[PDB]
């Protein structure tokens, strides 16, 4: 019983941080195999950034140029290209600590863990959420560029994230690992606008259910209500829209617990026109929206790795 | 910038989890060198755990009772001894992966990262803190007993917790790993009484420090006060009391904000008696207080280990 933010065990990929060096700039890479996959503007210095031509300054640069580093590891480079945002610096040597590894595009509303690194030396390890405008509110210092997130299941490490860029609004932005930012973010230091920021419906009902689970019970009403006229104040909110989808996401905990997921919608609906009168919902005085329905099935059952 | 409650890098504790199995009761141990740690109570069934003789319920047992496995590794076990309350379990193979480590007893109000673990095999990884009354708040399910806490120092793992017990009002129960437990508590299955729990005044007030720097403006106040004072409306809402021992805890924080400690204590005054208005401070509606002031330079400065 109880219910914390909980991040995946990181050992997995420690193994596979290394330290990139390029000219007088020094980020994070990530080793698997033969390829250290890193951000392209390592390759960038602080004048660089306001209006970097990424080809042109790649041009003025070769293998030698790139010193990687593991630990105490010297890996030699011998090739470099750009894919999207980021390096794929070729390695005479595979990672002898490979895990069985996938690249993942994630969706708005999906969680991940995040191993901060600085140098190459992993720091810590949280959990986090794309949010719907595809920003990630996270802990990035100077220095953290190149950190991934990820997903494990079972034995398969699911690289979703690697940091990039902090908004000078304070929020941070990054790609896939294969070099495509997640929403409309350029690795240029200038103005982005980041989109009005919706909170995760699913998840924060989700979140309501392992409340449910373990004893927090004040919050369930007599009410019920319907699709659409939750949805009503849902946009009011500035929540983000319940689909069917989203209703058989909920499937299993609504299953468990023996309460619809329409009357959880409605125990919602009054949460948010009502306030929360000061009590608290597993510790927490806002309704929490990190938490997929996958995510609480996995905390609430016991599901472990390797 | 940005602050997360960060766990930390659980990479050199994954590496030492193995599964101990006596009779038909399994949990989690922890393999340093040759020696195997875990709780006593395995070798307890369900009725033994309302008044178990701990004492003579080993003598019904021998070495050849413990099947101790560390994935598909399996560990002979050529020696057991009870101390306080956890075995030691001498194995013929010194572990290959084992750490830099020290055994430590924690004090309350400390922090310290906690591996969940079912069967031996790593599940999450979250932050906690022993609590005044000697408790932790984490989520501990069927199977969690012998998970540990630690921190790193760099290169050394401290472990200062292993979990035994889930107490019948949801709280965590545990040892150091001399087999103490850590307050009133004893490894049996009856009423144990949980002491009022205080709220950690200098984490909170260390949070508040990692608001400012982070760019949470709005609770500094014009008002200040005294130790005396403060202490005054502490005990009113249940809080630690304040010594000069904290202030001095504060200094490092108080230098680079350039806020007086004293002044910072004003601030908490106004938003105990005053609530909080329904603002959030780094997007929490509570008081924090499971950031140690050593956590918060950490997350500030970017200190990484190995």
């Amino acid at each position: 019983s109880g219910f914390r933010k909980m991040a995946f065990p990181s050992g997995k990929v420690e193994g596979c941080m290394v330290q990139v060096t390029c000219g007088t700039t020094t980020l994070n890479g990530l080793w698997l195999d033969d390829v250290v996959y890193c951000p392209r503007h390592v390759i960038c210095t602080s004048e660089d950034m306001l209006n970097p031509n990424y080809e042109d300054l790649l041009i003025r640069k070769s293998n030698h140029n790139f010193l990687v580093q593991a630990g105490n590891v010297q890996l030699r480079v011998i090739g470099h290209s750009m894919q999207n945002c980021v390096l794929k610096l070729k390695v005479d040597t595979a990672n002898p600590k490979t895990p069985k590894y996938k690249f993942v595009r994630i969706q708005p509303g999906q969680t991940f863990s995040v191993l901060a690194c600085y140098n190459g030396s992993p720091s810590g390890v949280y959990q986090c959420a794309m949010r719907p405008n595809f920003t990630i509110k996270g802990s990035f210092l100077n220095g953290s560029c190149g950190s991934v997130g990820f997903n494990i299941d079972y034995d398969c490490v699911s690289f979703c994230y690697m940091h990039h860029m902090e908004l000078p609004t304070g929020v941070h932005a990054g790609t896939d690992l294969e070099g495509n930012f997640y929403g409309p973010f350029v690795d240029r230091q200038t103005a982005q606008a980041a989109g009005t920021d919706t909170t995760i419906t699913v998840n924060v009902l989700a979140w309501l259910y392992a409340a449910v689970i373990n004893g927090d019970r004040w919050f369930l009403n007599r009410f019920t209500t319907t699709l659409n006229d939750f949805n009503l104040v849902a946009m009011k909110y500035n929540y983000e829209p319940l689909t069917q989808d989203h209703v058989d996401i909920l499937g299993p905990l609504s299953a468990q617990t023996g309460i619809v997921v329409l009357d959880m919608c409605a125990s919602l609906k009054e949460l948010l026109q009502n306030g929360m009168n000061g009590r608290t919902i597993l510790g927490s005085a806002l309704l929490e929206d990190e938490f997929t329905p996958f995510d609480v099935v996995r905390q609430c059952s016991g599901v472990t790795f390797q």
